[PDB]
């Protein structure tokens, strides 16, 4: 084993590092090391740094995300030297991940027969918040009423998102390394009952949400290998694995590695909606019969990204990279209803739904560059003159917002500005009065409200509670600085509570059980 | 360009030979040259023969199938030298074949608007026979009544099979090189109206046979690339191309190159039944909406082969390589009804259906090794005690039969013995009296009946006429020897006609329009 410019090693050293890479590093550094979360670790870059620089970085780690492998004792001094050597060599082809490997990683910590037949705690589960602790590598269960952290669960290092099972009993979390952990909220102390790994890199997970199929199936989509898997919603046992490799929608030529951009459970039929990126296809995977799977392939647009349901939960509004068009998927009739041409490039996400006084039910989406927000009619039944058209456009504080949120019981539309260049703006949120949209938004000083007075204090993601009278926001501040969660009374737009705890390490995503379980947005 | 032991050439010579290989040679020699029709052309084999031996073979060709490229003027002296060099080098990875390449090969010789609005000839089309001329590289249209060759159509060199469109107007032929030719039987002189190439190697083609979809779609499945394509049943315009790459049914691990073993048009729903070999999956491709394709993936058995419909045309009886099990696919309910354990390994084919006096409707299949024939019950509605079970076993003359055939209006079951070691037996056929199956078959001296007195005079494939009172057989005898077609009166089991013509070069497959159009067997 010799690559063109750094440390010759060999085969009982290469394959060892290789194993560790795909199992412990690819989650953030990319399967081919082109990078994702972490920076790219290609040869040219790694060589210039030199063996020593590399070992220091791996052992100690950076406070901006990179774990410390030596200090934590996760890896050995000898192993860290192999990795430093390994990353300087040409990147090999990533391994496949089939049934043997999935079953290998499948572990049931608590058999279904040994789980509580009912809810063994006093927790108000529906108003619980599953807050992601980005750098701490875990999730925090926060009581929506007592406003205190109820339980801290260790997930992994690349904790990405949380999802709920249709019964409201199971908390599902996935990592960017394709590891999934199942949590039973009915135990004395809510805990992990099962886990499994479905690939090398992943971003999606969802449960069966069609009536009658509560807790029947759990699906997860990967970046690598190009595939998605359906597991038993009760034990996480891997049932079927499907490849997303195939022909593109535009050029209709073969594509060797299409990534699963997003997944969403359908309400119209017993099926999962899978967005495949490079091929531009929205797959409808029917799970009425898992032994003999039925899949409908809906051509949309190239480079599919994320999306969300319209108010009725029938039309899936989806964005595409480098495209000002929102592909509308009819999940009932299983077809492409439209390619709505909004102004600029829509920012990938669930979006926000509300009833515009003048236009009826609309679905909105923000624009990263100028902070504007596009509205689209989503009621062809009673408002056909507006259905599937950019009906209007709002204006926020400015650039770089990551989330927008509203609620059926609320009269406000909250929109952040996390990545705005102006520090002041990135520390606040805009609140739109849906009753008077001709008015300018109001600016809520979220960061000023906890109290922290240090760093960037980035403010991210508005999330309501079960009722719809409270709105929570995370107040970032990296590992060793101090973080908090701010709560506002939606009816009064006044501060209501500030959550602090030495355990609230870099809180980001917040998932209210009920609102996640029922797709309320 | 240097391979480890023969003629260094280079790149403007390599790529040229490479192009010619995949376009003109891969049809018979295999995409990786492992061989199929023709012998393998791998380096070790090609090197031992030496440049000179190779050039001689390519230029002159063998009478056992191999075309003469120099003599015919198809290739040049200079080009034949490159190929000789090319085949001695390590085999490269085969090219993909997407939409651009398919449209490139798509040629409409006669626009649909310019075709006759009605039948412009006196031909009795339903009783027409499309006889494959193996070495001559063409098909012969033979009148089922006048007993004379009505038209000879040039198809290509690897003419494999013929199929009919549901209207009975279009004759479809496919080559092992994935080239398809469409023939309009309504013209003054029946002729080609369109052609297209769908891959490098292929064996399957079929038309839409569900009521209402006459001439709507034509599908073709390939060996390489692993894909199938659906084209416009009127112009052969390529509409959709799907990849068969994916996970296996047994080990559920990724397979980079699964071949389409067979295709069959469904009668229960508007869908095509595609058998994928290595992954062991029976795909139900619904064409109600071609823009948004629905596919049901039925797991069967590993290494799927060919099959045929049961009498009702609802259950698809399919064989698998190295398996004594026949997978029964319910095409209505879209599931696997059974894995019938017949004795030995069933020989892949359509099979033969008839009503067994004691067991009711049965589907039969032969066994290459001992010439036995297995029977299986196919009526769970009125004979559930026999449905999906080896109900009985017949005995033929012996080893190596390729076809068995019966007909609803006939009381006989004809079975050949083409590859039997005993020359005498390979020149005859067995006729079973379905009214008395406890009796021994009768031996019809097919070869003795034309008159030829030379070579092996191999006898192959029993095919009835539109009525069901005649049974045709081909009487092989290679290129330069003399061939014929023998016809027997089914009601009398006596000779009825011998067809001879200097144009009947090595006749093999015979497809009666009506029986092919309606899947009568
Ligand atoms: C495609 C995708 C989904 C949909 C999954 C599904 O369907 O189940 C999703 C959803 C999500 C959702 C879903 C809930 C919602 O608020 O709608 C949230 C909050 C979330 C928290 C974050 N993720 Fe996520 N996330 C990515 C990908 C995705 N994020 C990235 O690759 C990206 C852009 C870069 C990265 O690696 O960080 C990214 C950044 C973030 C964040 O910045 C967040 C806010 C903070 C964090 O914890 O990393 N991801
Ligand atoms: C998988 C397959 C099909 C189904 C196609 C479809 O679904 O549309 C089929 C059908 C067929 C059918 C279908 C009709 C029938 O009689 O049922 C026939 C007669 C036929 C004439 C032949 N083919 Fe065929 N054929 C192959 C493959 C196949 N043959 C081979 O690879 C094989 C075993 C070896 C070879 O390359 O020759 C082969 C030999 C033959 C023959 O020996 C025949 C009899 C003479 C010839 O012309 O080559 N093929
Ligand atoms: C995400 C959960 C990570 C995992 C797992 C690993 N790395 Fe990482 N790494 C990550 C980030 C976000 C960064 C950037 C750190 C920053 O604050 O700038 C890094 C950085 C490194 C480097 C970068 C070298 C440089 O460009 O300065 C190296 C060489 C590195 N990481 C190696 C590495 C290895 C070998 C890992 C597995 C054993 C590993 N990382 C895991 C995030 C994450
Ligand atoms: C099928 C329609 C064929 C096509 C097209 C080509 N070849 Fe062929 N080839 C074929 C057969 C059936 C055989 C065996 C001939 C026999 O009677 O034994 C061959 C043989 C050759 C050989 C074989 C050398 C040997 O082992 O003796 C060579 C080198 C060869 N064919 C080359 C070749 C090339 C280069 C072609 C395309 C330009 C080509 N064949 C096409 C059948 C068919």
């Amino acid at each position: 084993v010799r690559t063109n410019g750094a440390p010759d090693m060999s085969e009982s050293e290469f394959n060892e590092a290789k194993q560790i890479y795909f199992q412990r590093c690819a989650g953030c550094h990319g399967v081919l090391r082109k990078g994702a979360t972490g920076k790219p670790l290609t040869p040219d870059i790694t060589q210039q740094r030199g063996q020593q620089y590399l070992e220091a970085l791996i052992t100690y780690g950076t406070p901006l995300g990179m774990p410390n492998w030596g200090s934590s004792g996760e890896l050995s001094k000898e192993q860290i030297t192999l990795m430093a050597k390994y990353i300087q060599h040409t990147p090999p082809q990533p391994p496949e991940w089939g049934m043997p490997e999935m079953r290998e990683s499948w572990k049931v910590l608590v058999k279904p027969e040994d789980r509580p037949k009912k809810q063994l705690n006093d927790l108000d589960l529906p108003n619980l918040f599953s807050v992601t602790l980005r750098d701490a590598g875990q999730i925090a269960l926060v009581d929506g009423d007592s406003k205190k952290i109820v339980k801290v669960i260790d997930t992994g290092y690349a904790v990405h998102i949380s999802r709920m099972s249709a019964s409201g009993r199971y908390l599902l979390v996935i990592g960017r390394d394709a590891r999934i952990d199942m949590i039973d909220l009915w135990a004395k102390e809510p805990t992990k009952v099962a886990e499994i790994k479905i690939g090398i890199e992943a971003r999606s997970v969802e449960s069966s949400k069609f009536k009658g199929y509560e807790d029947r199936y759990t699906i997860a989509g990967a970046y690598w290998p190009p595939q998605f898997a359906i597991m038993d919603g009760e034990t996480l046992e891997p049932k079927q694995i499907v490849s997303t490799r195939g022909m593109t929608v535009d050029t209709q030529t073969y594509h060797p590695e299409p990534r699963v951009a997003a997944i969403i459970a359908s309400h119209e039929h017993p099926e999962f909606i899978v967005n495949v990126k490079e091929t531009g296809k929205v797959l409808l995977v029917n799970y009425k019969d898992i032994d003999n799977l039925t899949v409908t392939s809906i051509g949309a647009a190239p480079f599919l990204a994320d999306g969300g349901w319209d108010s009725s939960h029938r039309y899936f509004m989806t964005a595409a990279n480098n495209s000002n068009k929102v592909a509308v998927i009819d999940s009932k009739d299983r077809r492409l209803s439209a390619l709505v041409d909004v102004g600029k490039t829509p920012h990938p996400g669930r979006g926000a739904n509300f009833v515009h006084p003048k236009y009826g039910p609309v679905w909105s989406t923000s624009h990263l560059g100028d902070g504007s927000i596009s509205l689209i009619g989503t009621d062809p039944k009673n408002h056909p003159q507006y259905a599937w058209k950019k009906v209007a456009e709002l204006q926020g504080q400015g650039g770089g917002s990551l989330f927008i949120k509203t609620h059926p019981k609320s009269s406000h539309l909250y929109v952040d500005t996390t990545f705005n260049p102006d520090a002041r703006i990135s520390q606040s949120v805009a609140v739109f009065d849906l009753k008077n949209l001709d008015a300018k938004y109001q600016v809520l000083p979220i960061a000023e409200w906890a109290d922290l007075g240090e760093g960037a204090k980035r403010v991210v993601q508005p999330e309501y509670n079960k009722r719809g009278d409270e709105v929570w926001f995370s107040v970032w501040n990296g590992k060793n600085d101090s973080s908090a969660l701010v709560v506002v009374d939606d009816k009064t737009l006044k501060l209501k509570a500030v959550v602090k705890d030495p355990r609230l390490i870099t809180p980001t995503g917040k998932f209210n059980v009920y609102n996640t379980q029922h797709d309320v947005y």
